[PDB]
């Protein structure tokens, strides 16, 4: 009954872009003119309602650096509408094909617009909860758009979160940071050769990442703030947009590209 809605004509479902559990995901057109992503919902393993909250957050955060919602069929069998990204997941990017052709310099735009899309969400007192490398959308031209697969993410968690449910934008800084090493290490999971327990446990003792090789230091100590014990000592995501905007001219003048990076 509002105006997302749309006739069940106007989308065909072309690829099947993955199984889920709650029902399945398609590349599509809709209108039979524009690229589409359907989310597909099997009738009674959720409440119908449920499935649709996922679209009534879509319609409130609206940003150019976000997934955006294009329209609902919102009667069973539902379908949930957003735009299509050609290159999908940043995390299947960064480890594929392109790979290898990412340096530092495409590598920082889009860290850029991710900490820009999370400003948006920073001003509107939203909260992400899991944001990271396989919830980023990809684009034409390196665009990347925050995203929320529904998807123990861990080793990405802030330990006030993963420790007492304490989830604030300044967990979600604290995400970033460890999405930046994804960034720079082309995909890798981070902590390699720990496990889950000994993540938390070297963690709270004041272990960090060390920085990657061939990253600069700067942006390592950025990393580092973003991975500060406290939650306040934590950048904005207005500080992180601006500083990643700003590297090449104001922090990396001199940068030099490398075999990797
Ligand atoms: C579960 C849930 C519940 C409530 C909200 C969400 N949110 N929340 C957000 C924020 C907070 C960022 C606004 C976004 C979502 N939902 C969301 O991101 N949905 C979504 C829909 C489709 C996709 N999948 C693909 N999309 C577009 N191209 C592709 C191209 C290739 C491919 N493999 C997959 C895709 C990914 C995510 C999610």
């Amino acid at each position: 009954k509002d105006a997302w809605e749309i006739p069940r004509e106007s989308l065909r479902l072309e690829v099947k872009l993955g199984q889920g559990c709650f029902g399945e995901v398609w590349m599509g057109t809709w209108n039979g003119t524009t690229r589409v992503a359907i989310k597909t919902l099997k009738p009674g393993t959720m409440s119908p309602e449920a499935f649709l909250q996922e679209a009534q957050v879509m319609k409130k955060l609206r940003h150019e650096k976000l997934v955006q919602l294009y329209a609902v069929v919102s009667e069973e069998p539902i379908y949930i509408v957003t735009e299509y990204m050609s290159k999908g997941c940043l995390l299947d990017f960064l480890k594929g094909e392109m790979g290898k052709y990412l340096r530092l310099p495409q590598l920082v735009d889009m860290a850029a617009q991710i900490a820009s899309g999370m400003a948006y969400v920073e001003r509107m007192n939203y909260v992400h909860r899991d944001l990271r490398a396989a919830n980023i959308l990809v684009g034409e031209n390196l665009v990347c758009k925050v995203a929320d697969f529904g998807l123990f993410p861990i080793k990405w968690t802030a330990p006030e979160a993963a420790l007492y449910g304490r989830f604030t934008i300044k967990s979600d800084v604290w995400s970033f940071g460890i999405l930046l090493t994804e960034l720079t290490t082309k995909g890798r999971v981070p902590y390699p050769g720990m496990v889950n327990r000994e993540v938390l446990d070297q963690v709270e003792r004041g272990y960090r990442m060390p920085c990657p090789p061939e990253c600069p230091e700067s942006l390592h100590d950025l990393m580092c703030q973003c991975w500060r014990k406290d939650p306040e000592e934590r950048p904005t995501f207005e500080y992180l947009q601006a500083f990643l905007e700003d590297y090449f001219t104001s922090t990396e003048p001199q940068y030099q590209p490398g075999e990797n990076l």
